[PDB]
């Protein structure tokens, strides 16, 4: 009990933040969630925060505009994980508090997407972490399955289309589709792993490196219906999100480099039986 | 299984609606959830909807602007429960027209779950329900605990204040504070109860009939801290939100008429061990 790693989760009601909270709990960490002052009446956010208490988490009230409150929060833990909307730069206030507190064994900033160093506020946050001497882990390299797999990678929707589907280019560019729950579980496992201190950890589970046509074909196999496919050229492709989609599906930024086993989450943590996309898609049938 | 009541929940990703979905499942009803077209990318809404399928619910796609899709949906069930946001209410007039044409529905519980509007959009929905001869149950008479108890009935916040509290009048007007989960469980139990056909069901669990001062004193006993109290007179209090608090806390509209055992949820369903407010408030300590 006294040898549990203590983790503060910042952004604990976010999409990835809420999963990190539960993953830290499931991993046995003594888990604390930053409780920011209310900005409005927001019942869903409040009930989510207090539901963590029933699971055994603690809430720590603090405000990013009150440096003392951040220092006091981080003094109660060994590791900080942030998962802010991308409010990336608000983490600079967090870095300053960590630097002053002095007790933090590791900081995991709000990454969980493309590696920005291969492409940013995130790099600005990385530079402050490193300048301060705060030990770090950067979790990168996967598309959230909810945002790119459940919709067969169509923009503007989160569910599989009924008959028509746009194919980017020839849909033969490899993409990394990972269940958000698995990203959170890999994060909970890696944050006190001595092997990943001051490392970038790539989330690239081998069987989930799929081209978009491969993903569409997983779905066509589950439904028994071929979809009507329209290919979109890079020029015709060139609104929120275009030019994330471009880098991913045309440039293949998630798969244009190899990753060693010592830096890849599914090899670092082989007991995590990550969700393959055929299983992920079954919920939509 | 063939003896299950089939229930369609309209508004199933809302605050009350999500609880009604789960309470209908926990009661053993064969549960359907209206799936409206996406109006945006909404990760939380989509994932809540599909999470119901893992619990055994089914999704029926329909749209309020497509009359025939609503007719198709309600023909698949026996009972419809609506819990739309408090325009939104008037959308139910479409639903009534679809239920009237479909002809198969045994009961419709419209979106009530608060002040009795017989004493306006809710009343207009009631009139259309009754004109169409659709059997109904109106579930009324309680303040959601999350909106009125966890904040000690202060406005603008959902958690207990740390030092100061506004008391409305002398704070000796009886209010009804009920955990939303209990409201949803009463709703699931009453929707096929022969005793409540064409009736109003008041959710007034006896030990949760409390003045604001009694609620504040419950909190002070749990915390051992006396709060600084400012009494706000009726005249000074004296907008829709303000009008709601005025009717509840100054006019006592939830408790000024007594209710018979045959029309009050806690007496009709005495097996529901409703959360008393001393237990409700403990999650905030
Ligand atoms: N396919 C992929 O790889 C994806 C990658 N990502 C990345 O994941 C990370 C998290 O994004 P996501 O989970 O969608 O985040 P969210 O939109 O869910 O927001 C997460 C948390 O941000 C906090 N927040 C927002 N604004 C502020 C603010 N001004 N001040 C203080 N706190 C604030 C809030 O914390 P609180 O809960 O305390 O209120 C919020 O809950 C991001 O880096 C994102 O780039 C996200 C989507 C897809
Ligand atoms: N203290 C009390 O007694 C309380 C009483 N209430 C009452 O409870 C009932 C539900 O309120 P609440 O739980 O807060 O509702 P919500 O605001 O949580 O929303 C409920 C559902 O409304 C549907 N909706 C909203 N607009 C539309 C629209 N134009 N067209 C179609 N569907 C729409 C959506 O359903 P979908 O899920 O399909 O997307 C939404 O999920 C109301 O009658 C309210 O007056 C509410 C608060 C406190
Ligand atoms: C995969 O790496 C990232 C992903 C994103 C995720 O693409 C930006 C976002 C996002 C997911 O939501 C994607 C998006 C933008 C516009 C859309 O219409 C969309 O539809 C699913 C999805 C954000 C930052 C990243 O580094
Ligand atoms: C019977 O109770 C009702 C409650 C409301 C709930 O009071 C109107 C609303 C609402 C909850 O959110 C309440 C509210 C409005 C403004 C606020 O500042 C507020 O702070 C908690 C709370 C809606 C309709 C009702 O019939």
């Amino acid at each position: 009990s006294g040898e549990k790693t203590r983790v503060l989760v910042v952004g604990g009601t976010g999409t990835m933040g809420r999963r990190i909270v539960r993953a830290c709990l499931a991993e046995g960490h003594e888990t604390y969630v930053l409780q920011q002052p209310e900005t409005r009446v927001d019942i869903e956010k409040v009930q989510l925060l207090y539901s963590y208490k029933r699971l055994g988490a603690r809430l720590i009230e603090a405000s990013f505009s009150d440096h003392q409150s951040l220092v006091s929060a981080v003094k109660q833990v060994d590791i900080v994980v942030a998962a802010m909307s991308g409010s990336i730069l608000v983490q600079l206030k967090l870095v300053e508090a960590i630097k002053e507190a002095g007790n933090i064994k590791r900081f995991l900033p709000s990454e969980f997407g493309m590696d920005p160093s291969r492409m940013d506020q995130k790099l600005e946050v990385r530079n402050a972490i490193e300048a301060a001497g705060i030990p770090h882990t950067y979790v990168v390299g996967a598309c959230f399955a909810a945002y790119f797999a459940g919709n067969l990678s169509q923009m503007g929707t989160l569910i599989p289309p009924k008959k028509k589907v746009n194919i980017y280019g020839d849909g033969n560019v490899k993409v990394v589709y990972v269940d958000e729950d698995d990203i959170a579980e890999y994060t909970a496992k890696t944050l006190d792993d001595p092997r990943t201190i001051n490392k970038t950890v790539y989330v690239r589970p081998t069987e989930n490196v799929l081209t978009q046509m491969e993903l569409v074909q997983i779905w066509e196999k589950l439904t028994g219906k071929e979809l009507e496919k329209t290919n979109i050229s890079a020029n015709d492709f060139l609104q929120a999100g275009l030019g994330h989609f471009y880098h991913i599906f045309y440039e293949g930024c998630l798969t244009d480099h190899e990753v060693g086993d010592d830096e890849e989450a599914s090899k670092l943590y082989p007991d995590v039986k990550y969700t393959r996309m055929d299983e992920y898609l079954k919920i939509f049938l």
